[PDB]
């Protein structure tokens, strides 16, 4: 009961997701709107990804990825397809950031991108090719076009020096330009989440929200013209990357932050920033357990009220062992096996408690994450007129994929919070190489 009584501050009433859903629609509305979009906790942000009216081009495109714990660079081959356009990643390399480079400047990290590149590029006998660059760049920007666009802030633990209010598709060339090894035509740079949309739209033309729940937590959808203030124009749609995960920033959120948001908040890169993305992504999930153990062990209720050194130290408890906790079988193998690396030797008890810990943060994490989805789907239910509204949504991230049940009790939430909506959910299939060149292949016709 005492261990219930603290797991018990976790939970989320109906009424309680409602007001987070009726806030965050608040808050979108307020980043759209030219009055508000410069104090907006959700920036809202145009992508200049637009509902197309045909003009592709077909062949091998050269794809970045920049924002997860790695680097990654591939060859996508696009083309016509049935629908419009097909695309499949032939090539692949990933490529791991040193410490003194994601502590270094900007120019020293994307030297570090270009020498990665021409180390692809040797690699695949393709260096001499002129290909079109899509870049991945899942961070907020500012765009000012498809192409160009300057980085507000870093996010997710990202340090690099002297690149925050800064174009990043102008250091990439520059950094480019310093090598002289090969050419790239940097063609467009897309958010994660609009990557994964562009890709799952191929699969289904209903699918105009992209969502990542990987190590941070964002959204995107397709938002009409007239209500992208910042953008000029009225006719058709355009992405718009919420950048959800800076929603409580204004103080949104504070009747729900509880002691564990705090500590995660104070101890983190961006103190005050990211809010409601330190509630579900996985860059803090695992963390949050981490700090609710030691909690009932200060209050003598877990391991006899002796934590072990790893258990005391800072993101010890790993994302992927929340994921592992709520796998187990029954038989405590894998909590025990988990724990015992941890340097603990749990009871029974412990163990079931260490489970009932995942369940109340990774539970919390789903329905938070619920309410920001149905706010999206009600605001896109309400600028249309039909019975009921069909919509598919675009989904990555290893927490959403990965985790035993968020999928499933984020579903069940989002359905709960969205009456008159059917909505339909797919996993993208390298969505970040495919997304960033099939908006590449339509920015192309333009441009190159
Ligand atoms: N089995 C797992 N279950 C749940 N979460 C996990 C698992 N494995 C790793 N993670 C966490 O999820 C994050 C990695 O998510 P990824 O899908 O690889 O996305 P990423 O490329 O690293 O960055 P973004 O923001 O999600 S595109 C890290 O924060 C891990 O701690
Ligand atoms: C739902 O809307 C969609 C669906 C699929 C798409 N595939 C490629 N490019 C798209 N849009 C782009 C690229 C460049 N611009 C100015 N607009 C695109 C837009
Ligand atoms: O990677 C998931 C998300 O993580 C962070 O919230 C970034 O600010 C956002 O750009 C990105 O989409
Ligand atoms: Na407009």
């Amino acid at each position: 009961t005492l261990v219930e009584q603290i797991l018990a501050e976790f939970q989320l009433q109906e009424e309680d997701l409602k007001k987070v859903m009726r806030r965050m629609q608040k808050e979108m509305d307020r980043g759209l709107r030219l009055e508000t979009h410069e104090e907006a906790s959700v920036k809202m942000l145009p992508t200049y990804v637009r509902s197309t009216p045909e003009g592709s081009e077909v062949g091998d495109f050269l794809s970045l990825d920049l924002g997860g714990t790695n680097f990654r660079v591939m060859l996508v081959k696009v083309g016509e397809g049935e629908e419009g356009q097909w695309s499949v990643k032939t090539k692949h390399q990933m490529y791991s950031i040193p410490e003194d480079a994601m502590t270094g400047t900007a120019e020293m990290l994307f030297d570090y991108i270009s020498e990665c590149i021409s180390d692809f590029l040797d690699k695949h006998q393709m260096k001499h090719k002129k290909l079109p660059l899509g870049f991945t760049f899942s961070f907020p920007v500012r765009h000012e076009d498809i192409d160009k666009g300057i980085l507000l802030n870093w996010t997710k633990g990202f340090k690099a020096s002297g690149a925050e209010g800064n174009n990043v598709v102008g250091l990439l060339r520059d950094a480019i330009k310093r090598r002289g090894d090969f050419e790239m035509d940097v063609v467009a740079m897309v958010n994660d989440t609009v990557a994964t949309m562009i890709s799952c739209y191929y699969e289904d033309h209903q699918c105009e929200v992209g969502m990542i729940v990987g190590t941070g937590c964002n959204a995107c959808y397709m938002e009409e013209m007239q209500n992208v203030e910042l953008v000029e124009g009225d006719e058709g749609r355009m992405c718009v990357n919420t950048e959800w995960g800076a929603f409580g920033d204004s103080g949104e959120l504070d009747e729900f932050l509880l002691e564990y948001d705090r500590l995660v908040d104070e101890s983190s890169a961006n103190p005050g920033q990211q809010l409601y993305e330190k509630l579900i992504g996985g860059k803090y999930m695992g963390e949050l357990v981490r700090l609710v153990l030691l909690r009932l062990v200060d209050e003598n209720l877990l391991f006899h009220g002796e934590a072990s050194e790893q258990l005391r130290t800072r993101g010890a408890f790993e994302t992927r062992f929340v994921s592992q906790v709520e796998s187990d079988t029954g038989d405590r193998k894998q909590i025990y096996n988990i724990l015992s690396t941890l340097g603990l030797r749990p009871s029974t008890t412990d163990c079931d408690i260490v489970r009932r810990a995942c369940e109340s943060v990774s539970t919390r994490a789903a329905h938070m994450c619920s309410a920001g989805l149905a706010g999206v789907i009600n605001r896109m239910r309400e600028s249309r007129s039909e019975d009921v509204m069909r919509i598919t949504v675009g989904v990555d991230g290893s927490v959403y994929k990965l985790h035993p049940s968020f999928k499933e009790r984020f579903h069940a939430s989002v359905r709960r919070l969205t009456p008159s909506c059917e909505i339909t959910f797919i996993e993208s299939e390298e969505g970040s190489g495919r997304g960033a060149a099939l908006v590449s292949a339509v920015a192309c016709k333009k441009a190159c």
